[PDB]
């Protein structure tokens, strides 16, 4: 039942409950000429809510943020964008106007005005080197290395075994490698284990794009990088 991206007109904004008090945000966006998918979280923090990455510009975080109040009824309070990329923080303008408090890395923030992308108010301490984690209300975030990104966090909800990668885990359906315009294509594998080791207790894995699975998203993920540092597409 989970939304595929025929099933999302671009503009609007779908949800899809996976555990208690954890959502999916479903948006859709024109990119290279095709229609793609893309996922973010939403995770209830005591009365509030707290978002993980935007809609993928401002007119669909406006619609994620009606369609939050339609079905949850919730604030959205705080809002973590787990890497520099339009599908991340773009619409964090329209966040902030709402009065929701925006978080990112340090190196997220910094990679985002290079690139004329929306920065989030806040920095986010304790992500600096491969490996590291801290715990951000009902969340832990966690710096993996350089991936899909230098700067890309995953987010894992130990409440509810819920492990989101963000656009560094690919969904199944993903054959070949993405937009690796800013990856590194070396680190990635290495920075997968390092997801894998931490995480080994999660049971749905929500990848940046596309269905969730189990954690053989990550096997997977890693087979495609790998094809593709090799010149390759397998599946
Ligand atoms: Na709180
Ligand atoms: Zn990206
Ligand atoms: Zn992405
Ligand atoms: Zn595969």
């Amino acid at each position: 039942e989970y939304p595929t991206v025929s099933e999302i007109p671009v503009g609007e904004v779908r949800l899809y409950q996976i555990a208690d008090g954890v959502w999916s945000h479903i948006a859709t966006q024109s990119f290279d000429g095709a229609v793609y998918p893309s996922n973010g979280l939403i995770v209830r923090d005591g009365d509030e809510l707290l978002l993980i990455d935007t809609a993928w510009g401002a007119k669909n975080t406006a619609a994620l943020l009606a369609e939050i109040e339609k079905q949850i009824g919730l604030p959205v309070t705080r809002a973590v964008s787990t890497h520099f990329h339009d599908d991340r923080v773009g619409g964090v303008d329209v966040l902030r106007a709402a009065g929701v408090a925006t978080y990112a890395s340090p190196s997220t923030r910094r990679l985002a005005e290079v690139e004329g992308n929306e920065i989030p108010t806040h920095s986010l301490e304790g992500l600096s080197s491969s490996g590291d984690a801290v715990r951000f209300g009902p969340v832990e975030l966690f710096y993996p290395g350089a991936a899909h990104s230098t700067d890309n966090l995953v987010v894992y909800v130990p409440s509810a075994s819920v492990l989101y990668g963000g656009c560094a885990i690919y969904e199944l359906s993903r054959t070949s490698a993405g937009n690796v315009a800013d990856a590194d294509l070396a680190e990635w594998p290495t920075s997968i284990e390092r997801i894998q080791q931490r995480y080994p207790e999660a049971q749905f894995v929500i990848p940046g794009h596309g269905l969730p699975g189990g954690l053989d998203l990550l096997k997977h993920t890693t087979n495609v990088v790998k094809a593709h540092t090799n010149r390759s597409v397998v599946e």
